[PDB]
C-alpha cells in the first residue's frame, strides 16, 4: 500500500495532465525486476479514495493500483498501459478493424461485470478512461468518482452535483441515483465512442440540449461501419427506465457471443 519513493524513478516529461495534476511514467523497483508504472501526481482525500476502491479490485480488465506515496506531492501508483487513452488511440488510428474494437469493448464489458459483481458503481465510464495495454487488450481506469455501494441498497445517492453530463443515465441527472445499471447507459456511450473512433458523443450540444434531445426519446445514430447488432446494443444500454435497462451479465454476454461470430466469420 505505501511505497517507498527512494524505489520510484519518475520520468521528467509528462503523459498527460488535468485539473488533479499531472500523470506521469515512471519505474517502481521491485525484489529483482523493474516494474513501469503510470502515477497520478497531485483532493488528498479524493485521491486516497480512488486508492481504497482500486486496492479492493482485482480483474485483468481493471488498471491494477501498485500503491500509493506522500512525497514532494501525492501519488497513486499504477501499473502502465502503455498504449494510453482509447479514445486518442481511436483518433490516431482510424484504420482500427471493427472486430478489433468489437474485442476491445468485450473486454471493457468484462471489467464492467465484475465491478458489478463487487456491487461498486464506476461513475465515470467513458473512452478517455479505459487504457490500453496492447492493441488488444483494454482496462478500465479512473476510479476517482466510484463508490462502494452498501450492503443494504443498490444504488449510491449524491449529495449534489463537476458531472460527465453526456456519458450519465437519466436517474442520474434526474435523481442523483448511481447504479450498476447507470454505469451500463454510460457503457453504451462508451461503445458510440469506440465505434466512433474516438469521437465525442453528442457533438455541439449543450448538457441541457442532451438532456431535452433523450427525453424526446431520441439517441446518437449508428456510427459509420458500426455492425447492427452493435448499434442495437447501444440502443439497449441507453434503455431510459432502469428497470428495463439490462445489467453487465447480460450486456457482455450479448457482446460475447457477437464477438464469436465475428471471430468465426473472419
Ligand atoms: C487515473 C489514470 N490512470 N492512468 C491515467 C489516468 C488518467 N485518466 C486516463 C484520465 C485523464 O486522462 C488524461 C491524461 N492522459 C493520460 O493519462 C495519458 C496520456 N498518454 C499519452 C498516456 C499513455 C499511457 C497512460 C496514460 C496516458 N497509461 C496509464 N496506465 C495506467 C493508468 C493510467 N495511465
Amino acid at each position: 500500500v505505501y511505497l517507498d519513493r527512494k524505489l520510484l524513478t519518475l520520468e521528467d516529461k509528462e503523459l498527460g495532465s488535468g485539473n488533479f495534476g499531472t500523470v506521469k511514467k515512471g519505474y517502481y523497483q521491485m525484489k529483482k525486476v523493474v516494474k513501469t508504472v503510470a502515477v497520478k501526481i497531485l483532493l488528498k482525500d479524493e485521491l486516497l479514495a480512488e486508492a481504497n476502491v482500486m486496492q479492493q479490485l482485482d480483474n485483468p480488465y481493471i488498471v491494477r493500483m501498485i500503491g500509493i506515496c506522500e512525497a514532494e506531492s501525492w501519488m497513486l501508483v499504477m501499473e502502465m498501459a502503455e498504449l494510453g487513452p482509447l479514445n486518442k488511440y481511436l483518433q490516431q488510428n482510424r484504420h482500427v478493424k471493427d472486430k478489433n474494437i468489437i474485442e476491445l469493448v468485450h473486454q471493457v464489458s468484462m471489467g464492467m461485470k465484475y465491478l458489478e459483481e463487487s456491487n461498486f458503481v464506476h461513475r465515470d465510464l467513458a473512452a478517455r478512461n479505459v487504457l490500453l495495454v496492447t492493441q488488444h487488450y483494454a482496462k478500465i481506469s479512473d476510479f476517482g468518482l466510484s463508490k462502494a455501494l452498501r450492503a443494504d441498497e443498490n444504488y449510491y445517492k449524491a449529495q449534489t452535483h463537476k458531472w460527465p453530463v453526456k456519458w450519465y443515465a437519466p436517474e442520474c441527472i434526474n435523481y442523483y441515483k448511481f447504479s450498476s445499471k447507470s454505469d451500463v447507459w454510460s457503457f453504451g456511450v462508451l461503445m458510440w465512442e469506440a465505434f466512433s473512433y474516438g469521437q465525442k458523443p453528442y457533438r455541439g450540444m449543450k448538457g441541457s440540449e442532451v438532456t431535452a434531445m433523450l427525453e424526446k426519446g431520441e439517441r446518437m445514430g449508428c456510427p459509420a461501419g458500426c455492425p447492427r447488432e452493435m448499434y442495437d446494443l447501444m440502443n439497449l444500454c441507453w434503455t431510459y427506465d432502469v428497470e428495463n435497462r439490462p445489467g453487465f451479465a447480460a450486456v457482455e454476454l450479448r457482446l460475447r457471443n457477437y464477438y464469436y461470430d465475428v471471430v468465426n466469420h473472419h
